[PDB]
């Protein structure tokens, strides 16, 4: 105790140091305000934070960058987890890990991954409760990473091995065919995923069933400077062998104009290795050979279909294609006819009352409709990929007691332009982001008043209803997302006049910014809880929509090969010549449905440095996600609630043998035998409250009660 406080610092974020003249103090190593008290060295790399005597920004800064440098990335933060991207494998991943964290308490062991699964784990057993692990953090933190761990450990932990297997090789194929290279990410997931594992009664893994959100099918025509397209295209230009490269009608990366950049690395894999692995991956699903060759011929003809060039003819707007060489690759791929095709794309019939007639297509028509197939093609061979690893992964007839799911969207990101795949990935996270809030800091104390527990309600400021009325909203009044429906279903609306009308209706809302005249209404601003973004409306009335040439895609329904004419069987909800806005909310909405009916368990991913560096903790950015995620809040309520709740019944048979010799004999009601207990334990009244059906405890109160039951043998 030598006078150490916190003293504000611009490049560490926070630094140590040791008068009190006025309303100021001077320090050695500044406002009355900006100092915060210094936690003394018995709490050097805690466990837990909510043990902190001083809980303030720089205690949890300083305790998560002293583990960080020392190989630790797992923190327990109160009830929920804190975990910092290393960019660096570290080896506390191994069978023996494993096999130490096997029915292991949280105080039982260091932080770790394989603890959140276990405790979540026999909670679902123990409660009898479906239980569920949320990854939440900005795109690169490490939320696919965790996620996969989790699935490792329980595959181990809960069985008896064919499903085990296949479970290990579910994530491989999906982020073959849905990760790809961002300014962000290298291994980006461009689909959100929420897993979820089945238990039988006895607790083991009898099946799983993998649930997909939106995928950025955009992304297979079009990346940005330095982004990939698709891992699998790199997977199987570099990887596909002589006869196979003869099959898939394959050239170089500088051959296709949806390979926007040609070929761009990831240091950390080789493509031509990594399509080995998706082949192998493949092959344990039980996907043969065949099955896979018509996977990568439905690829090759998505790139195919970028190579078709249209010429704008002189004195006419109709479209030609003098060279129809990608036109005649795409047709012999997808098994459809070429002059079919040709005049499908050129000059489509279009129903125009009962009857249809031939109506002229432009060059930006033709281009626009190709584009809009090849995004059609993949979604729909990235949907048949998973409804068959669903098929294998739950393919038991075991009966299935209680589940654990896992979530895993794609993380906030903003780009130098952020379009509408960016909003709905945002805006998700602004709602994972309040689940956390209205779990932590609504439910909870919720609970305690349900209970009759003497408790004075602490508003801890985090609340995001504005962003989600302004975009969410249906009426009263219409949100972003609402206003995009009905502007799509109006006769000569551009996307010009549905940022003009989002600024008139929603232009006085707290959480949206109108854009300044240099921008002729071309872009919009969100106030999103991690921060600004600016989102240019440019296609957003068409991808909405989602329009398809009705000609082409009956042509592609009735193809010759019959894996593509299974692909397009389903040709009924196809708007041509609900929309995605519509589809998101039904997609969220089953999801947070899903959420409610289980125990969530957050595991805050947070990441060090925008360079994918390791050995690198940019303190500000830390502070920013710490900030935004509502880490220091979450801790305060475990600190000044009771986040530990045990029922009469568990808490009697559980200590018993801490005070055996305190209950008579025979008959005792629940609530009275444990207070026989707690005045035999002699605990302090403060660390506990009796509620109606259950007892509510301070934090690390009931942790000590299970470390005095082991000293009991
Ligand atoms: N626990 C970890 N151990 C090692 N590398 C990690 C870990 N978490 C993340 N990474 C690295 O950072 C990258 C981004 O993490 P990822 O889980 O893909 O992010 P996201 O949050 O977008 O799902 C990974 O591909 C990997 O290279
Ligand atoms: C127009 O909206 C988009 C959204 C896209 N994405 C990409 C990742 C994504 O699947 C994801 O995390 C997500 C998660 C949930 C729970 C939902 C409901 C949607 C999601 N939307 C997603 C892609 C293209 N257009
Ligand atoms: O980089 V992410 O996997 O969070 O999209
Ligand atoms: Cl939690
Ligand atoms: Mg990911």
């Amino acid at each position: 105790a030598k006078r150490l406080v916190w003293v504000p610092s611009e490049k560490q974020g926070f630094e140590a140091a040791s008068e009190e003249k006025g309303d100021e103090v001077v320090v050695e190593l500044v406002g009355k305000d900006d100092i915060q008290k210094m936690n003394p060295p018995k709490f050097s790399k805690v466990e837990d934070m909510a043990e902190l005597t001083c809980l303030n920004e720089a205690s949890v800064l300083h305790n998560l960058r002293e583990r960080y440098f020392s190989g630790l990335i797992y923190t327990y933060s109160g009830l929920f987890c804190v975990v910092v991207n290393p960019y660096k494998h570290l080896p506390i991943y191994s069978e023996k890990i494993v096999d130490m964290y096997k029915g292991k308490k949280r105080h039982e062991m260091p932080p770790h991954i394989y603890a959140i699964a276990d405790t979540a784990y026999r909670s679902m057993l123990q409660d009898r409760e479906d239980q569920s692990i949320l990854c939440t953090g900005e795109s690169g933190a490490g939320k696919t990473e965790n996620t996969k761990k989790v699935i490792q450990y329980l595959a181990v932990v809960a069985s008896s091995g064919e499903l085990e297997k296949q479970l290990l090789q579910a994530n491989p194929i999906l982020e073959a065919f849905g990760n790809a290279k961002t300014v962000k990410n290298d291994n980006s997931s461009r689909f959100g995923k929420f897993i979820r594992i089945n238990f039988d009664v006895t607790g083991y893994i009898v099946g799983a069933n993998i649930e997909t959100y939106l995928l950025e099918k955009s992304r297979a025509i079009r990346q940005a400077r330095d982004e990939r397209t698709f891992h699998i295209f790199y997977y199987m230009i570099a990887g596909a062998k002589e006869k196979m490269r003869s099959d898939l009608l394959l050239e170089g990366f500088n051959n296709y104009t949806f390979l926007s950049n040609g070929f761009v690395p990831i240091p950390a894999a080789q493509d031509d290795e990594m399509f080995q692995e998706t082949v192998e991956a493949m092959a344990i699903m039980g996907f043969s050979e065949e099955e896979q060759l018509s996977i990568l011929k439905v690829v090759s003809s998505v790139l195919q279909l970028g190579n078709i060039v249209f010429k704008k003819e002189r004195n006419t707007d109709q479209a030609s294609m003098p060279d129809n060489t990608a036109a005649q690759k795409v047709c012999h791929l997808m098994g459809i006819n070429v002059t079919d095709f040709t005049r499908s794309i050129l000059t489509p019939r279009i129903k125009v009352g009962r009857d249809v007639v031939q109506k002229a297509q432009t060059k930006e028509q033709a281009d626009f409709a190709v584009e809009a197939l090849a995004k059609a093609t993949y979604e729909r061979l990235f949907r048949w990929i998973l409804t068959r690893v669903n098929k294998a992964l739950d393919k038991t007839h075991r009966q299935g007691a209680s589940f654990l799911g896992i979530l895993d969207i794609a993380g906030f990101e903003i780009f130098e332009v952020n379009s509408f795949e960016q909003l709905c990935i945002n805006y998700t996270n602004e709602k994972l982001q309040q689940l956390f809030n209205h779990t932590m800091f609504i439910l909870e104390q919720e609970e305690y008043q349900r209970e009759g527990i003497e408790w004075n309600f602490i508003d801890f400021g985090l609340d995001l209803q504005p962003c989600i009325e302004l975009i969410e909203r249906p009426n009263n009044p219409p949100g972003v997302l609402a206003l995009l429906d009905e502007e799509c279903w109006f006769p000569k609306a551009t996307d010009k006049s549905f940022v003009e009308k989002l600024c008139t209706e929603q232009g006085s809302h707290p959480k949206f910014q109108k854009p300044k005249q240099l921008k002729d209404k071309t872009e919009f601003s969100i106030i999103h809880y991690a921060g600004k973004v600016d989102y240019n409306a440019s296609a957003w009335l068409t991808k909405n929509m989602d329009p398809l040439n009705d000609n082409v895609t009956s042509l592609l329904n009735a193809s010759s090969d019959k894996f593509v004419a299974d692909l397009w069987k389903d040709v009924d909800r196809i708007v041509g010549l609900r929309t995605v806005g519509q589809l998101y909310k039904e997609q969220l909405g089953k999801l947070m449905t899903t959420l409610r009916n289980t125990t969530p368990n957050f595991v805050r991913c947070i990441i060090p440095n925008h360079e994918k560096r390791s050995g690198k903790l940019d303190a500000f950015l830390v502070l920013e996600q710490l900030r935004c995620n509502g880490v220091l809040e979450g801790i305060r309520i475990c600190r000044q609630g009771f986040p530990n709740r045990i029922v009469f019944q568990e808490f009697r048979q559980r200590y018993e043998i801490l005070a055996a010799n305190a209950i008579p004999k025979g008959f005792m009601d629940g609530k009275q035998a444990c207070i026989l207990m707690i005045k035999a334990l002699e605990l302090d009244p403060n660390l506990y409250r009796i509620g109606q059906s259950k007892i509510f405890f301070r934090t690390g109160v009931l942790a000590h009660l299970e470390e005095e039951r082991d000293l009991k043998i």
